[PDB]
């Protein structure tokens, strides 16, 4: 699924992101517009040999099974295609799971270089919230 901004401001809020571990929606939305453009299906290979999964562009080599990773973790227990879902449920479950694991939304690079410190308030403008 392509979400529109507010669509998924939406839906992340109701999936209880909004706020969580001190990080406002527009934060949230921001990252997930640098890391996905908003698609549930994008995938990434890393140059690792890892791939990032999703809205929030989610790692196989700490958070979930692609089975293809050598030497990796399923810290979400999760295969790591729940996480290209329509239904962002897993990956929500999963990001805060991450965000909460010491550097917050740092874990994001995406989000430090291009969302960190701007107007992220912006993303969440006009979305009847
Ligand atoms: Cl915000
Ligand atoms: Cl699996
Ligand atoms: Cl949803
Ligand atoms: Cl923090
Ligand atoms: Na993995
Ligand atoms: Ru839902």
């Amino acid at each position: 699924k392509v979400f529109g901004r507010c669509e998924l401001a939406a839906a992340m809020k109701r999936h209880g992101l909004d706020n969580y571990r001190g990080y406002s929606l527009g934060n949230w939305v921001c990252a997930a517009k640098f890391e996905s453009n908003f698609n549930t299906q994008a995938t990434n290979r890393n140059t690792d040999g890892s791939t990032d999964y999703g809205i929030l562009q989610i790692n196989s080599r700490w958070w979930c099974n692609d089975g293809r990773t050598p030497g990796s973790r399923n810290l979400c227990n999760i295969p790591c295609s729940a996480l290209l879902s329509s239904d962002i449920t897993a990956s929500v479950n999963c990001a805060k799971k991450i965000v909460s694991d010491g550097n917050g939304m740092n874990a994001w690079v995406a989000w430090r270089n291009r969302c960190k410190g701007t107007d992220v308030q912006a993303w969440i403008r006009g979305c009847r919230l």
